[PDB]
């Protein structure tokens, strides 16, 4: 739940996920799928 371009993303890290996304310890970008 969160405003992102990309809803699921992968992350390498916190700062490769776009908008508000933040990297989850799964290895996806959380915050804009959530």
């Amino acid at each position: 739940g969160g405003v992102c371009p990309k809803i699921l993303q992968r992350c390498r890290r916190d700062s490769d996920c776009p908008g508000a996304c933040i990297c989850r310890g799964n290895g996806y970008c959380g915050s804009g799928s959530d």
